[PDB]
């Protein structure tokens, strides 16, 4: 199935990013009913709490101030009917 | 060992180009004895000629005139005491 509208599990798309500002990790998704997870390469979780790191199933994740620690490997994982799936981007600056 | 002085073997490194301006894929090597392959995902193969494509061991890969041909997943490769090596760049626009 397809549970990121666009998806990039094999090679990463770029997005370019500015620290103090607004970062969009576009993984929108194909219902808003789908759980998805951010991760950054390789050991953090980014845990969306409504303010800082917004979801939103049809952008993505929206974080509000960018800093230094969001430059790397960022992915988008959903598990949808037992499978997992992966997204990825590579974040570095504008 | 290592063939490639920087070696971006699992997430690759990103790379400005600007079409008709000069394109550096920067795998330089260990040493001038190091044969370097030059690949464009998923299917072609970049042959230097010493003039559009200059190979220098000290800096990489020199085309001349980049074009948006040359935008993508770009792959040095270079086989070294029967092993091979590879060292990524995903090229896009300034
Ligand atoms: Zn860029």
């Amino acid at each position: 199935g397809r549970p990121f509208v666009e998806m990039y599990s094999e090679i990463p798309e770029i997005i370019h990013m500015t620290e103090g500002r607004e970062l969009v990790i576009p993984c929108r998704v194909t219902s808003p009913n789908i759980t998805v997870t951010l991760k950054k390469f390789p050991l953090d979780t980014l845990i969306p709490d409504g303010k800082r790191i917004i979801w939103d199933s049809r952008k993505g994740f929206i974080i509000s101030n960018a800093t230094y620690k969001e430059i790397g490997l960022l992915t988008c994982e959903a598990t949808v009917n037992g499978h997992l799936y992966k997204t990825n981007y590579l974040t570095h600056r504008q």
